[PDB]
Formats: structure tokens, sequence, C-alpha cells
């Protein structure tokens, strides 16, 4: 089965949420970051950059939480997808991991970036229940996790963005979220 | 042909570098950031977050430099046709856009992050000419671009990482790099 390498307060929890949404079994392998287990040869053979999360699926190893989400989304796909459909999912995973995370969590750019990012998402989320439309997808796990860590880590809220706040509340109340990030 | 929306000193030159490597024509469209053209309705209809680069491939619109690089690579038939082969390229594009760019360019984490990132890249680049092995790929455009911007922006060099220095020097001399980022 999928082996997921993680640690507390890492993006491994985001992979755990998507694994809960897909109802896929997996092995959780804790990597002791406090004792530098991630900086030693066995873990460096899984991720040469010494970061969690990572997965092993047989002899296949994969790191970067975003690429793990896209990989799990592809393996669980029923209807074959083309380059454009994968590109729109990849666009949002890249966005969650760079533009969105940086704009919310980098103190020097937050005052400028964060209101703009939330204002743009407010328009999207005010027209559809989820990022890609009516149906929840891996994009909501990627963008939603970054947004949910805003109250958790920044002590900030989404009161000025009612549609963003309702979307984040809805994500937080999903049993798959409560069994993973919410635990 | 692809319409590429860019600006000087943006990641549009990275997309242009890859289009030149693929020998693909493109229509470059400048978005005047200094005059706020990226925050106007026509550009917001291409990228609702008002960032460059973005592409239009007929009626298909796509933003995030990383997703554009992955889409162009898929379209050009340079990645094998399976979820594992795509996940490995995705891993490197996400790494370039998040882990690598943050560790090199964010001052509060550079002291701890940069030597570890460069030491791991040095080991990889000491064993093969390019990140995936013998052949140049979109991974070299994504990772190599970030590395080439280290002297260009931070005034740092790779004197202590010989394989990284030689790799960057080789990338900067490629005709497609000179026709785009080097121009
Ligand atoms: N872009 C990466 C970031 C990974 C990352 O920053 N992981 C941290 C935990 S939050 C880590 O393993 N840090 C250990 C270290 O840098 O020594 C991802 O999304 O997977
Ligand atoms: N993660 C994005 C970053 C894009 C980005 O930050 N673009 C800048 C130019 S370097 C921009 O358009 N900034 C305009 C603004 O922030 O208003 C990507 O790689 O596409």
């Amino acid at each position: 089965m999928i082996k997921l390498y993680g640690a507390p307060q890492s993006a491994a929890s985001i992979i755990q949420w998507y694994l809960e949404e897909l109802s896929l079994p997996y092995e959780f392998v804790n990597v002791n970051l406090k004792e530098g287990e991630h900086r030693q040869a066995p873990y460096l053979a899984i991720n040469p950059f010494g970061k969690v999360p990572a997965i092993a699926d047989g002899n296949f190893h994969l790191w970067e939480s975003g690429a793990i989400l896209l990989y799990l989304a592809e393996k669980a796909s029923t209807i074959p997808a083309d380059a454009q459909a994968r590109a729109l999912v990849n666009q949002w995973i890249l966005f969650a991991n760079s533009t969105l995370a940086n704009g919310l969590f980098i103190e020097a750019v937050r005052e400028k970036e964060m209101p703009r990012l939330l204002q743009s998402l407010e328009k999207i989320l005010g027209r559809s229940p989820f990022i890609l439309g009516e149906k929840f997808s891996v994009v909501d796990v990627a963008v939603g996790s970054i947004l949910a860590y805003v109250p958790i880590m920044l002590k900030l809220n989404f009161d000025d963005y009612p549609a963003v706040a309702a979307y984040v509340q809805g994500l937080v109340q999903r049993p798959a979220f409560q069994a993973s990030i919410g635990a």
C-alpha cells in the first residue's frame, strides 16, 4: 500500500485528508525531525532534500505535497483526463504551494497580497460551492488546507470574506477533515 | 500558436525559454505591471489573481508558471504517458516553485535552507549533466531558472558548489536561454 512519510505540523496532514476523502488505506511512517532523522541516508534516499511529506508506492518514491496530491488524484481517476484537464488541476496545486501560501504566510508581503488573494477567491467561491464548481476535488484539499491554516497559525479570520469563511467552515466540518487536519 | 502574457523581470521569460527549447512559435503579449494592466478586467479574465505569466492555447487559458511548464511538456510529448512519470516532473516543478525558491530567496530562512538545498543539488548534479539524467528536460528549465536568478538578484555565487556552478553556466549559454532570459 501507499506509505506516507510525515511528522506533526507538516503538510503530511494534508495528504492524510485527501487519503481520507478517497477512503484509501496507507501506512503512516513518522520521521523524527526533532532528532534529525530526515537528514540521514535512509530518509535522504526517499527525499534527497530531507523534507516531509513523501510517499513510497512499491518501488516508486515521490516528494512535494502538491505532487503527491496530483499523483493520488490521477491514480483514483475513472474518466481518462487530457493535458488541459490535468493542467487546470496542476494550476491550483501550484497556486496553493506558491502564490497563495507566500501571500498569506510571508510577513513582508502579507499586507499587500493577502487581501488581494482573498478578494479574488471571494468572487470565485461566491459563484460556486467549490473551486472547480459543484463538486469537491483535490483542488479544495490544496487551497482549502492553506486557508484553514490561517486561523490555526496566524490568529486571523475571514469575516470580511463571507463566501471564503463559509467555504472554509464547510471544509473543516467534513468528517475526512476532522479525522486528519482537524485531529 | 500559444499566446504568452508576460512582463520584464517575471517568470514569463522562463516559459519563453522552454518554448524556445521546444522550437515552438509563440505570440508574446506584454502586460504593463507598472501601469496596473494586470489588475484590469481583461487580464483578470485570464488570471483572476492578476499575476503573469499566463498562456492562451486557442480558447484554453492557463496561469502559474509551473503548471504552464508541465502543460507545454505534456503537449510536446516529452514525458512518458503514465501517472508516475508525470508525478516525477510535477515533483521537480513544485520543488522549484516552493521549497527551492523559498529557501534561496527568503532572508529569514536562507541561512539554514540555502546550504542544504545547494548541497543536495550538488550531489545530484555531480552524477549527471541534468537533473533527470543525461538529457535536458523541463525540470532543468524550472530548477535551473531559479538557480540562475541567484547571482542575478541576490549577488551570491556558487563557488562552493562546483557542479551547481557548471550546470548554471551551461544553461545560461544555451541558445534558447540567450534568446529569452539572457536577452
Ligand atoms: N513544498 C514542500 C515543503 C516541505 C516542507 O517544508 N517540509 C518541512 C515540514 S513543514 C520539513 O520537512 N522540514 C524539515 C527540514 O527542513 O529540516 C511540500 O509541500 O511538501
Ligand atoms: N507562482 C506564480 C508567481 C507569479 C508572480 O508572482 N508574478 C508577478 C511577477 S514576478 C506578478 O505578476 N506580480 C503582480 C502583482 O503581484 O500585482 C508563478 O510562478 O506563476
